[PDB]
């Protein structure tokens, strides 16, 4: 059954952990996995405490997540369906243990620099089941890059990417994201001046401004293949849908009044409403190196905003790629 911690985490990669990210779900630490970055999701399991607001999964639980990561993961081998824009995930394993006092580390040296909303993670026993995802380091998310885009040319290469990628997993897989909030956008360096994806057959690039985009996080995320659906069933998770002070808030809401509260069903518009979400995102909250102030600039802030507010009339990621002048 499980492993002990030391098996996927043995001393140096243990010493090159620094933690990255958070949430309920638990903690991401970056580290080095034979001499490549990558980031480690750890995510307590079966157990009896509150763990930062909310009781564990159970495996049952956890399970949607795991699959859907690994079917999103090999949309980059694909050929008819093919896209690099969702994170490769490496391997999940099921560890046991106390959580290691180096991880523990990590986590004080993130609170004592940004903050933490979570619990400690010092009260686990020695018995205590985690999963742990690897995945391929995918770079900075939106939301730590707010200040750090070259210009609204970059926010519109982001948007494209994010759409085709969106697009290439509803039609393989009638994928739903349903929580695509600016901390699951990554952005990574590239040297690729075009990036490639392919849609039912038909390949197409999209001028990268110098970014690979990778989406991450699929805890809400549905997916189906030959009629059999992975999801989660928020339908009694009454949290979800009152949160505020967010855009954010509100699309949780709005994806639970346009599927009735069936979360099985496939509601493709709810890309479209994470893309309008992360496009206002792009509008107000963005702080450019290059400014409001050439007209070859001016014109694509304008394309923006058109896009902005015509968007939501659009039925799905598909149908933006496919329909909108965007990206014509
Ligand atoms: N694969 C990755 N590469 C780089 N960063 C990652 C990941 C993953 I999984 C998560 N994160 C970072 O951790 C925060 C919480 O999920 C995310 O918002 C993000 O900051």
């Amino acid at each position: 059954g499980p492993v002990p911690f030391s098996h996927c985490l043995p001393t140096e990669k243990l010493q090159r952990c620094e933690k990255i990210g958070e949430g309920v779900f638990g903690e991401v630490f970056q580290t080095i996995a034979d001499h490549t970055p990558v980031a480690i999701k750890i995510i307590a399991i079966e157990g009896p405490d509150l763990v930062n607001g909310s009781h564990q999964k159970t495996f049952e639980e956890i399970l949607p997540e795991i699959i859907i990561s690994k079917e999103l993961s090999l949309l980059s081998g694909e050929v008819c369906n093919r896209t690099e824009g969702f994170i490769g995930l490496n391997s999940v394993h099921c560890v046991q243990g106390s959580y290691p006092p180096l991880l523990l580390k990590a986590w004080d040296h993130y609170n004592s620099t940004k903050g933490s909303a979570n619990d400690r993670p010092d009260f686990f026993k020695d018995d205590q089941l985690f999963i742990v995802l690897e995945f391929e380091f995918g770079g900075i998310d939106l939301e730590q890059m707010r200040t750090k885009l070259s210009s609204l040319a970059t926010a519109k290469s982001i948007l494209h990417q994010l759409t085709a990628s969106l697009a290439v997993a509803e039609a393989s897989l009638r994928f739903e994201h349903r929580d695509l909030h600016w901390g699951n956008v990554l952005l990574k360096k590239t040297s690729l001046k075009k990036l490639h994806y392919t849609l039912n057959g038909k390949s197409s690039t999209i001028p990268s401004c110098g970014l690979q985009v990778s989406i991450i996080d699929y805890t809400l995320s549905r997916l189906e293949r030959d009629g059999i659906v992975v999801f989660c069933d928020v339908s009694m998770d009454e949290d979800l849908f009152t949160g505020d002070g967010d855009y954010q808030f509100d699309i949780y809401r709005l994806m639970k009044k346009e599927n009735n509260n069936r979360w099985g069903e496939y509601h493709p518009y709810s890309n479209v409403l994470w893309l309008h979400y992360l496009t206002d995102k792009m509008l107000k909250q963005m702080t450019f190196k290059t400014k409001c102030n050439t007209p070859a600039m001016k014109q694509i802030k304008r394309k923006i905003q058109e896009f902005h507010r015509t968007m939501l009339n659009f039925s799905s990621a598909t149908d933006l790629l496919c329909q909108h002048s965007l990206f014509k």
